[PDB]
């Protein structure tokens, strides 16, 4: 298992949580859409918590969240997820915060055939809109910067090395003490690590906002199999969000549960959570 790694960004910090290489056992019999299959995964880590806004805005210099202020009480604003945040503009900030890391970044993006220089990239220069250049984004994954995981990393990081129904718990029941979802959440997002993590140490895997993992959505079917570190299909039209969050039943934060979205879209109960190698 790789060792664990925080990372400071001014005053911000954040954790990166190893997760060991395996043959991840994923999906279930109940998904038509996520039939049992298997995907080996080399060895990678995934963010201890969902990126929140004053990560955000330690790199951005701005912050778009829909919940930007009135947290609940005894919770810190800053450490709330970022959302309302498109799959373009969180690739965006992965380069630029491996950038700001001295990391080479994972992500290129060609702009009427000139190469996009994430340095110098202003925030207005993202597309807010399905964007073809951008829908190109190239991913390699040999590089040590930060990036969105796959859909296989995600959901094996979710399952924290168990067999339940969501990250920590078999029950609706007991979800509220894992997770801020429908029923509990007021209508909001919540400061991050205020639930219980799963085994792997992952907070807020199920539930707060769903997080925009790299794949375009193709249905996995029974008996499906998938390449070694399988990124998904080369083509699609809509980038997967998984997870969950404070608007969604207990179901649609179940850890086997797929949505997708276009890439232009952004939403008050969504975010992202990061991934690297080391
Ligand atoms: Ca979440
Ligand atoms: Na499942």
């Amino acid at each position: 298992t790789p060792v664990d790694k925080t990372y400071t960004v001014g005053s911000v910090e954040f954790t990166m949580k190893g997760i060991a290489a395996v043959n991840a056992q994923l999906g279930h019999n109940d998904y038509s859409i996520n039939q049992p299959h298997t995907v080996s995964l080399s060895a990678y880590l995934i963010g201890e918590t969902e990126v929140t806004q004053e990560l955000w805005q330690a790199v951005m210099g701005n912050n778009p969240s829909h919940f930007n202020g009135s947290p609940a009480v005894g919770e810190t604003q800053g450490k709330r997820p970022v959302e309302n945040v498109n799959w373009y503009q969180a690739i965006a900030f992965c380069n630029k915060l491996s950038i700001k890391l001295n990391l080479e970044p994972c992500y290129t993006v060609n702009v009427g055939g000139n190469p996009v220089d994430f340095a110098a990239l202003s925030f207005d220069q993202i597309p807010d809109s399905n964007n073809a250049d951008w829908d190109k984004a190239e991913l390699d994954i040999n590089k040590k910067g930060f990036r969105l995981p796959t859909e296989a990393e995600w959901e094996w990081a979710a399952k924290g090395g168990t067999d339940d129904k969501w990250s920590g718990t078999n029950t609706e029941a007991e979800l509220k003490n894992y997770a801020w979802y429908g029923s509990n959440s007021g209508s909001k997002t919540h400061e991050v690590k205020k639930k219980k993590p799963n085994w792997y140490g992952l907070y807020d895997i199920a539930g707060n906002v769903a997080e925009w993992c790299w794949d375009w959505r193709a249905d996995i079917h029974t008996g499906d199999s998938f390449p070694q570190d399988y990124p998904g299909p080369a083509s699609g039209s809509g980038r997967v969000l998984r997870g969950g969050s404070w608007a969604g039943s207990a179901d649609y934060c179940a850890v086997g549960e797929r949505v997708n979205i276009s890439p232009g879209v952004r939403c008050s109960d969504l975010g992202f959570r990061l991934a690297c190698r080391p």
